[PDB]
Parts: C-alpha cells; structure tokens; sequence
C-alpha cells in the first residue's frame, strides 16, 4: 500500500520537460508539491475524470501562482482528456494547457487563477456551496450532495489581504470540509514572517503544523486528521523543498523563475533514479494514477443515491437549479409586478426599487442567495435568513468589511452550481474587488455586483465615497452589463436581464436619493431591455437629451420647460450601455437621432460618452472633480446639475 | 487627576455637531473620547500653531463615522478650527468635511474614508520617521524622533489592506508605532481572536484596557512607549454612545436624547457651550509653541552638519540644481546612441541617473521577486538600515500604494513603486487617494497588455489604460521609446500635486523619437513623430503602438502617400494644451486612425471633423506568444494600412 516516489516523480518530469519546451513557466513548485499532490490524489480526492461535471465530486483549486504544470500532469496522469501532446504544447494557442489554467474548456480545471489570493477565496465559495446545498436538499434518510473542497496555497497568497478576508469568513462560518495545503518552502524572511499557525488559529481554523511534505504517510495521516473535524477547516502546513529532486536547482527559488537546463534535467533525472526521456511516461506509472475505471465506479455509487431522490418533494427544484433555467412562473410574476408600479407609482430611491424587486425575485428563486459587506444596503427581503444567525434555509449572508473577498467568494459560489449570489457595497468601494468582478467577467460567471450611493447625489459623507470615475471605469471591463437604472420598472426590468443572464455578470448601479418615476407605458418595457429607449418620443424633436440612472428625470424636467415654450426634445434613457450597444443600428438611431443634436447628461466623468455624438453635433455633460461634503442639493448646484443649468446647455442648440 | 467633565466636552461638541448638520455619527467619538483625552492632553507632541512642524508626533483617524472626535481635538487643543467651523459641519466648502480631508482642514494628517487604508497610511508615516531619522541623526544629535498614533475599529480590521499593512510593521519592527482598537458593544460575522492575529504579525499587544478608565489607558500607553522592537495594538474595551440612557451600546441623536445625555454625564451646557476651565484643561497653545521652538534649536546645531543642506532641500521639495543638465545629457545622449529596448528597461536606465541625483527617492516592489524599480545604488531596508532606499513589499499591492501615500504625505520622501499593471485592480483606491490628496507618488507599472504573451489573460490589461486614465487628478504616461520615458519621469517627478502611472512593456521597441524639435513638445503629452505637409491621414499612437505606426506610415511613404503619425504619451497632459496645439497634432481635416492595445472607447473625443476610427481590444486577453497574439487581434503592419487603406 505504500507509494514508491517513481510515481511522484512523473509530475516532477512532466512539469520540468514541459516548462523547457516551452521556454516559459515554472517547474519549482511542482516539483515541491509532488508528493502531497500524489498522496492527495490517488489515496483520498473523489472524481472521475470522464465526467468532470459530476455533481458530488470533491473540488480541488490551485491558488498559488506558476506551477500550472502540477495540475496538469495530475488531469494528464489520472485520465482526464489532457493529453500529451497538450502537456508538449503548454503555453501554445487555444491549448488545453495554457500558462495560467483557466475554467471552462481544460476538463477538471475548476476555476481560472492568476491573480494570487483569489483562488483561496474561490475555494470558501466552494466550500460554501456544498454547505448551503447540502442543506438545501439532503435529508435525514438521503444524502444527495457530501463531498470536500481542497485548495493548494503559496506564500504569494498569505501576503494578499484577500486571504485575510476570505480566511477570517471561512473560520467563522465553520466550513469543516474545506482543507487546505500550505506549500511552505521558505528567502520571504525579508518581508514574510508572519507566525502563520498562529494567525490560522486566531481564525478560527484547526492547524496541523510541521507536516513533512515529502513524507507520504505524514502527508496521509495529516488529510485523516482533517477529515476528522467536524467544526472547523483545516490548514496543513507542509514544509518543502522547492525544486526537491535537482541538486543544482533545489531550495533557490530560481527555480521559481526560469525552466531548467538540459544537463539540470539529466541531474535532476540522475539524482531521482528517473530512467526516462522527455514526456515519456511507463505503462506501470500510468497504471497506477488512472482513475477512470475507479472514477466511474465512485459516479455509479453515487448514482444509487440520485435514483434514492427521484421523486421527491425538491426534486423537481434541484434538476431546475443546476440546469440553470429560471421558473416558469417568474415572468408572469415580474409582469404582475411591474403593472402595479403603472398602477400606482412611487418616488423612492433605486436602492429601494431594488428591494422592493429583490422581494418579488428571490419569493420565486431558491436559488439566490444575496449577501452586503458592511456593518445590508436593501439588499435583504422579507424573508431573507442570515446564515450568520441560522443555518435552517439561510439564504443570505453579511459578509462584514470585505468587499474584495465578498466578491471573490461569490465567484466561487457561482462556480460551485445551483446558486445565484448577489452581492451589495457602495460603489467606491468596486475599487477594493474590482479584479474579482473582472474575473467573473473573464470565467463567463453571472454574478450581480449590487452597489449603492452610485454618485455625489450621496451628499454629505463626501468625495472619499462619491463615485466619479467609477462607472465608465467598470463599463470598459469586458464582458459586464452596468446598468443604472431611473425608477422602479427600470430596476425591475435590469434585474430579470441580469439574472436571465448565463454568461455575463451585472453591476447593479443604484441611488441614495428619491427619483420621481419616468416609465409611463408597456410599451416602454420591452424596449428598456434593449439597454437604451425613449422616455419622451417626438416627432418634431429639436434636440435629444441623453441620460442615464439619476439624470433621466432631469432630462424630463427640462423637456418640460422647452415645451412650454413650444419646443419638443426627446429624451433617451440608457440604463445598460453594453445592451444598448449591441442593437440594430437602426435602433440606436431611432432613440438618439442622427439628424438633431445631443446633449448627454450623468453625474459621472462622460468622456466615453463621445462616441454615441450624434452626425449633427451637441456636447456632454459630466463631472470631471473629486466631489464635496455637502448636502446633494448644494452639490447639484456646485456641478451644475439643474435644471436652470442644463436648460441653459440646451437652449444653445434650439 | 483628569475630571470626566474634560472628556466629556468631546461627546457633546461631537453630539451637538451632527444633530445641527442632521448628518454624521456621534457614537464612535462617545465611546473614544477618554482614550483621546489622555493621548492628546499627556502624551501628544503638537504644536497647534504650526501643525506643520517637522518633529511633531502624527495622529491619524483610520476609522470611520467619528470624523468630529479630530475635529472635537483640534479645536480644543487650540487648532485655527472654530465652533463656527464645527457648526458647519458636513456644509459646502467647510472646514469639517463629513470624513477628514488632508490638506485645508488645520492638523488632520490624512484623507480617511474607505476603511483599512487609515492604518497604512499610519505605517507609510511611521515607516517615514524611521527613514528620516536614520538618514539624518547622528549618535550625538537626533533631529528627527517622534512617535506615530493610529485610532482603528472592527470594519478596519476585517479589510484586507490591514493585513497586508500590519504583517508588513511587524516584520520592520516599527516601535515607534502606537494603535489603538476600538473594541466597542457582531460575532456572528467577526470572531478573529485579534490579540492572538497581531502576535501573530510580531506586535505587542495590550489586551482588556477599560477605555473609560483614565488611569489604565495611560498605564496602557506608557508601556506602548517601553516597546524597543515593536508596534503596539492596545485593545480598548468601550461603550458606544457612553453617555446617553437611550443609545448607548450611526443616526443623530434627537433634542430630547441629547438633554438626556447632559443630564447623564452631568453636562450643564447649551448646544456648542464649553466653559472656561475645559479650555484651560485642553489648550496645547503654550505648551506647542516652546516644543517647537526648542527642537527649531536642535536644527540649528544641525546647521553645520554635511548632511543638512540635503535635509533643507528635500523637506522644502526642492529638486537638485544639477538634475536639469543630467537628464539634458541623457537625451542627447540617446539621440546620439539608438538602442531598441523595452520601455521597462528604459525605466530602470532612468532610474539610474534620478536615483543618483536624488537621496529622496524610494523605490519598491511587490513581490516575491520584470518590474525594473532598483538601480545599482539600490540598498534594500529588508537587508539593511543604514543607506537603505528601496524596499520590498511583498505580495502586497494595495498595502504598498497606501503605504506610499504615508511615505509622501510624511515628507522628505518621494515613493515610487511598481506591481504589474493588471494588479492596479488591487490597489486602485489607493492610487485614487494619491489622486485626491494631491500626493504625486509614482506608481510604476509594467506588463502592460498583450504584448507580454504566454502568461495570459488574468495577466493582460484590456481596460486598465483607460480606467486610470478615468481618475481626477492622475497623470497616465504610456511612453515609446528611451527619449518618452525620459521626459515622462521627468514631468513625473517635476510634479507637486498629482500623482502619476508610468506604463511600461515586457517587449522591446524601437527608437521613434529624432529631433530636439520632438523633444520639446513630449512633455506637453503629445506630439508629431512624422508631420508632413501633404499628409492625407494622421495614425494616433501611444506607447508599443508607435513604432507600429511608423512603420505603416513608411509603407505607404513608399507607394507616394504622406501620413502624420502623432504620439500621445500622456493624454491628460495633452488635454490641457492649447486648442490650436491640440488640432495641429491631431489636424482636423483629415481622418484618423487611434490604434492602442487597450478598451478604446475614449479615443472618439478626439476624432478630427474629418472622421476615422479606432483600432483597440475589445476582449479579454490570451495565453499565446506575443507575435501570434498581434496576428488574431489585428496589431500588425499588414492589418493597419489595411485600415488606412480604406481612406487614402
């Protein structure tokens, strides 16, 4: 039953041979992380790697940076389709094999990492998927969904305050299946020397220290102890030997920049008793690490207690909520929802149109599980239930002051399957986790970035939280709707799009202050969802106003005016620029008309704003300063946004 | 010996101050104002006639929703900060903004807001004294040695940006540094063991201090003076909103609530009435005045040292006189000696000579090791003390850019620092608060788009040019070529008020600028490569793109066709040029074509009359070498005169 190194050693071969051929990427940490990989693998990880969908395998996550190579060989070596012609071309186009792994095409790759601490962070999101599932829908006499989270961590990732903030939450919440490795290879004494059990234990996590990492039965007995807790996730610290197995190479860190050396290669093989050439691999090795006969055996086991489910009261949810597709009551709902805003309109901010449609979205979807960092902007409904006080059909979570980790969690639970997180800050504050929302974006995640006191119509706290730049700045990530809605049906409306969505997070922009509503007709509806529509529709228009979110009823106001004086704007709202772009050129034309000038109006710098100038010219109007500590109304006379003002703008075109 | 009626003074001033403004939070300062009584009234160094003076200890307020307990301070104290001022607060160009601003308000040492940066800001200061003191004190004479104070509360301590902060003190074992937690009346979403995470990081830390107890927060605080190796947390226990039956343990609290108070604390008071003994108390006028006036004593002893002219120059942020000819030389040495590198490289070549010529420069780096920010002079502070004028961060990109805006508010410093630019995300609201506070820190950052190649698309910007290019105040240079990034660190460190983004490249570029005429015009952020009299199109470049320009505009030279190619290292340095300049470089009467590895939507502000369009990135990157990178995503010679082609 004991495990020969020759084993081991084929990921250490495959990742140097690898990195040589390539001329990029690192085969360090590999080489360090061989043999806890090996006994975590073949001994413990549940899978099958010809249905790496499997919905009640354990989830493995390489956080720590370079060292892709480990995960491959492992897909490679336990009979994933990664083949070795894919591990010959790692770094090359479109390969299964590129030099960060990336989810969604590579089988077995769990999430996309790069950025260091996030994987971590992806991992507790994970983690707590299988909770709130697990919850969700076993039962006394049926377990459906049971399984681990693991995660492989560098120092790189201890030095990120994402760790902080993701590890701080996982000890809190007690996620007792989430296991944690620690490649503990350390020059870092010049600016790492944290007591890191210490500081995992102030956490709240069960440490397990000195673990010998090239020791196969310390490493084994380690993960039963982790198995064993029942309260706490664990973190197995494990003392390595970066480069473990060349003489030249070993304990450097150099080896953590460039590929070896051909005569490094022929040493390191020498010195490991390592009898084969570049990629070769012996049938006997491979014999040992396939896991598919095993793997499909582990599903089939399984299987038996899916069939147990068949039938059951949930059953049905289950099937809809991991296939993805919203209930089939849910339009009629959202209809009935936005007929009664017609009915009987309401002057309230967006932050509380936003409630007040989170009410009527998460009533008919089990599936959402909603969450805010602070110490809840109208992110809870009436029945929300804080995971932080029950654990019975929570669906929902405060977060505390962790925006980053908040977003990067939720990156993790969307991954997971059968849940669809939200989560709430104020705007600036999309500055701290502004790289997890780019990454939900790059990994195709629909997550919805909720965030409150969108500009200087905040007042008082000042320009310290007074988005400017905020806006048009996540508009440029690719991949992600903002949408910034003006009233009631306008949220309503953004929101069925953002959770209609399979493949495109949102950023939910919303107001502090009350804005009077804009939508009058049904007509009206369809079109917001096009990202962009006209609020007032003139044939005879002299001039179009074009505004979004807080600016559209300003736009109302001055058309107001102008009409009494006999003159007739239009004015187009575009809630979701990204939709909006995306129309019939026809469309675009018909809502900001070629032929007459534009005026575009938002509390945000507009400088993108210039490429939707009409042929007949016009000119915008943004905020280009850090705003002021007053009350909104001083601030919209400061930057002038009155009406006095931008009808004075108007009045010289008409 | 210190009567409550002194601490209280804070609570009502605070109370009074945001029922009037029906806007702010009086718990925080209830539950803090005898911890401040006993910091400022027995131990500050300050001297509130000259809040600017060299060796004052510095205090900062990391926290939020407590932004009158300052205020409440300053004014006590004796500070050009009036009950007028406090009865404006959170009004239109005040004095007592909702959060504390740097740089008009008398005393307050930072811009605080968004939480956790406070406590960086605080080691970025202490940090500051540390290099000072070891730069210019000597066995015999100590002309820099005070201490650093830092007030945080819970949400500080849960962002991420307080690890990053405090690990890095701890390892620099910054002893001068003193914080103090407000563990106020949540375990249901913070439960660390905050004693056992400190230790953790090598602080000291005092645990169960009674914070409405006089004596023990100075017992606390004397034995935060004891510590010869370490930072100190000392953890406050305290009741929010102390003092009132209905509150205590963020809302105004009512007229009603606020007699209630006074009655409570024995306050006797109307609204913004404090009487003649609490002035006598408080007031640090006399006391201030003699501190300052003795140390300004040891400075003149230091009059005759080799070290003080330095230390008069870089305090008054004076550049060397010699600096102007060196760079001159260097520029003309370039035009005389082309060499095709990365822009990263032409940086450290820079650096080089700056470093050289200026003691004041802090250079660093986060990582655990193709930036470019050390120079052969470079002395790593995580090796050594003594000359020491680089350090390494760590994997700690916002911890760092925080720490830098502490570096230059404290003085005699100017930070520069380096990440890759996608890791900018990380650091933005640090890089925005350089920004705000008019601190012109360098923020260095390399691996600039999808140019680097292999390492991917978490690696490879797409929206980062731009969305810094987004933020007030902030000067974005994307240079060429060896001559661009000379001028760019140039205009960078010439500035006084605004922070810079220095952009640089993985891959090597060729020379584009020729001509003294050229340089001339670099540092008004844009200029001409190729200006031609019958030119019929003008290709608009930045940085790597460039070259690729030059290189269409030579093809079509070849078929009879005259192009402009123009330059635009710095747009918002472009931006402020006059009107004329801005249309003879970007001509108006022929299209243009704006080509730029980068999202690029903003370029259509510049479109001349005649029309054209943009050539940009519009997806997420890709795991490839660079060369087959530029062939899917159109940046070759062949694809962009196929482009110019549909015009001329």
């Amino acid at each position: 039953l004991s495990i020969p190194r020759e084993f081991s050693n084929a990921i250490r071969f495959l990742s140097i041979d690898a990195t040589l051929k390539a001329k990029s990427g690192h085969p360090g940490m590999p080489m360090g992380m061989a043999d806890i990989a090996t006994v975590l693998w073949t001994k413990f990880l549940k899978h099958n790697p010809n249905n790496p969908h499997w919905i009640n395998r354990d989830r493995f996550v390489l956080s720590n940076g370079h060292g892709s190579m480990l995960l491959y060989s492992l897909l490679h070596l336990t009979g994933y389709d990664l083949s070795i012609e894919d591990i010959k071309n790692f770094r090359q186009l479109h390969s299964k094999t590129p030099g960060h792994p990336e989810y969604g095409y590579t089988p077995g790759v769990e999430t996309t990492t790069g950025p260091l601490g996030q994987g971590v962070a992806n991992a507790v999101g994970m983690a707590l998927g299988e909770k709130l599932l697990s919850d969700r829908y076993n039962t006394p006499d049926l377990k459906v969904i049971d399984h681990h989270t693991y995660v492989f961590l560098g120092d790189g990732c201890l030095m990120e305050g994402v760790s902080h903030e993701a590890c701080s939450l996982a000890g809190t919440l007690g996620l007792n299946k989430l296991v944690a490795f620690w490649d503990d290879n350390n020059d870092t004494k010049g600016w790492f020397s944290d007591n890191t059990p210490e500081r995992f234990r102030a956490y709240g996590w069960h440490v397990i220290e000195n673990v010998d990492g090239h020791d196969f039965v310390a490493i084994e007995k380690a993960i039963n102890e982790a198995h064993s807790q029942q309260q706490k996730p664990t973190l197995i610290c494990c003392k390595t030997v970066i480069g473990f197995g060349s003489p030249e190479k070993a304990g450097t860190a150099s080896v953590h920049g460039s590929p070896l050396s051909d005569q490094e290669r022929a040493s390191a093989a020498k010195e490991l008793n390592w009898d084969y050439q570049a990629f070769e691999i012996p049938q006997d090795v491979y014999k040992y690490w396939d896991a598919r006969e095993k793997g499909q055996a582990l599903e089939a086991n399984w299987q038996g207690q899916r069939n147990l489910f068949k039938d059951s009261p949930k059953f049905d949810e289950f099937e809809r909520v991991l296939s993805k597709e919203l209930p089939v009551g849910l339009e009629s709902a959202i209809n009935d929802y936005i007929a009664s805003q017609l009915s009987n309109p309401v002057k309230v901010a967006t932050r509380k149109a936003s409630q007040m449609v989170l009410e009527v979205l998460c009533k008919n979807m089990p599936e959402m599980f909603g969450g805010s960092a602070d110490l809840s902007n109208n992110t809870n409904w009436s029945g929300s239930v804080w995971l932080n006080n029950t654990q019975e059909g929570a669906n929902y979570l405060s977060y505390g002051v962790r925006e980053f980790g908040m977003a990067a969690i939720m990156n993790g639970l969307s991954l997971y399957g059968g849940i669809k997180p939200y989560g709430g800050t104020f705007l600036v504050f999309s500055d701290y986790s502004r790289n997890a929302i780019r990454m939900s974006a790059l990994m195709k995640q629909p997550v919805v970035h909720v965030m409150s006191h969108d500009s200087i119509g905040l007042g008082e706290d000042g320009p310290t939280h007074q988005p400017i730049e905020h806006v048009p700045s996540l508009r440029l990530i690719p991949n992600l709707s903002v949408w910034r809605p003006a009233d009631t049906i306008e949220t309503m409306i953004a929101w069925k799009e953002a959770v209609k969505s399979k493949d495109t997070p949102s950023v939910m922009v919303l107001t502090r202050q009350n804005l009077m509503p804009v939508v009058q007709t049904q007509h009206q509806v369809a079109n917001i969802a096009r990202g962009g529509y006209l609020v007032k529709d003139n044939p005879d228009a002299k001039l179009t106003i074009v505004a979004t979110g807080s600016e559209v009823e300003l736009a109302v106001k001055v058309a107001n005016e102008f009409e009494k004086k006999g003159i007739k704007l239009n004015v187009a709202s575009i809630p979701c620029v990204e939709v909006f772009a995306t129309q019939a050129h026809e469309y675009k034309k018909t809502v900001i008309k070629d032929d007459i000038p534009a005026v575009f109006v938002e509390m945000a710098q507009p400088d993108m704003w210039y490429k939707y100038m009409p042929k007949a010219g016009g000119e915008v109007k943004g905020i280009y300063s850090f705003g002021e500590s007053a009350p909104a109304e001083d601030l919209f006379k400061r930057f002038g946004f009155t009406v006095e003002n931008i009808s004075n703008i108007v009045a010289k075109y008409v």
